[PDB]
């Protein structure tokens, strides 16, 4: 299948090369697969989501997503238009206020919920989680998200956006859970984007147009943006039976564009996530 004049970062993890607008991709679109979005919520009456959402938990008075930062990560991974994965499930956990924060114990009481609660849902191909967010370094947090890795879970983060090393901040320093840097429609790291040697994969992040609350849509950079597309990635090739949650991580780094990316430090991955599809 193809979309034409697709947002950059969905023609860029369907191409070789920078400078397209077409997104190609398996009709399939990680139909029996599941995305779970830990974030502010999402709006799941978005006509984007064409019900495919939903919130299944919050540990706030709402359900709500006030912010939008939880609904255009989740409409990365599977709105009909702005998604990787268009006929993916996308469950919302509320886990940060509508102020974008959160404690870490609210957030670890997230990742164990998801652990358990992928056992209640009805996913076939397999489950991914999509964090996009992070704070200081937490032996606690990390070992929260190599829980949920290790539940059979396929879990992607973001690097945070410091420009500096990842290995300081958390879950991104986790080594077992895939951990996602950005880059530009002109296949530069973002200049916000931590690196490092934990770092496994970068994808696009750099102003990246999808859903907003409201009903609406803009375009916002961070690597709280390249997160979905790689988890919306995984769960696309999980659908295709090319790979499992276990494995995904991997299985992503291995079929990536290398060495395309500049602005590199040494020591860090130049990988860049591709879904390798040939129509
Ligand atoms: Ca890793």
């Amino acid at each position: 299948a193809a979309q034409t004049n697709a947002p950059w970062g969905l023609a860029r993890i369907s191409s070789t090369s920078p400078g397209t607008s077409t997104y190609y991709y398996d009709e399939s679109a990680g139909q029996g697969s599941c995305v779970y979005v830990i974030d502010t919520g999402i709006e799941a009456s978005h006509p984007e989501f064409e019900g495919r959402a939903q919130m299944v938990k919050t540990y706030y008075y709402s359900s709500r997503d006030g912010n939008g930062h939880g609904t255009h990560c989740a409409g990365t991974v599977g709105s009909r238009t702005y998604g990787v994965a268009k006929k993916t499930q996308l469950f919302g956990v509320k886990v940060l206020d509508d102020n974008g924060s959160g404690q870490y114990s609210t957030i670890i009481a997230g990742m164990d919920f998801v652990a358990s609660d992928k056992n209640n849902r009805n996913c076939p191909k397999g489950v991914v989680a999509s964090l996009s967010l992070g704070g200081g370094y937490s032996s606690s947090v990390n070992s929260a998200a190599a829980r949920l890795q290790s539940s059979g879970v396929m879990v992607a983060v973001a690097a945070g956006n410091n420009n500096a090393d990842a290995r300081n901040y958390s879950p991104a320093s986790e080594p077992s859970v895939c951990t996602v840097g950005a880059s530009d429609r002109y296949d530069r790291r973002s200049s916000f984007s931590n690196y490092g040697s934990v770092l496994d994969i970068f994808g696009p992040g750099t102003d990246i147009l999808s859903t907003w609350i409201g009903g609406s849509t803009r375009s916002i950079s961070g690597t709280s943006m390249a997160t979905p597309h790689v988890a919306g990635l995984a769960a696309y090739l999980m659908t295709l039976g090319k790979t499992t949650a276990a494995s995904a991580c991997r299985y992503i780094a291995d079929t990536a564009n290398k060495g395309d990316l500049s602005n590199i430090p040494f020591g860090t991955v130049n990988l860049l996530a591709y879904n390798n599809y040939q129509a």
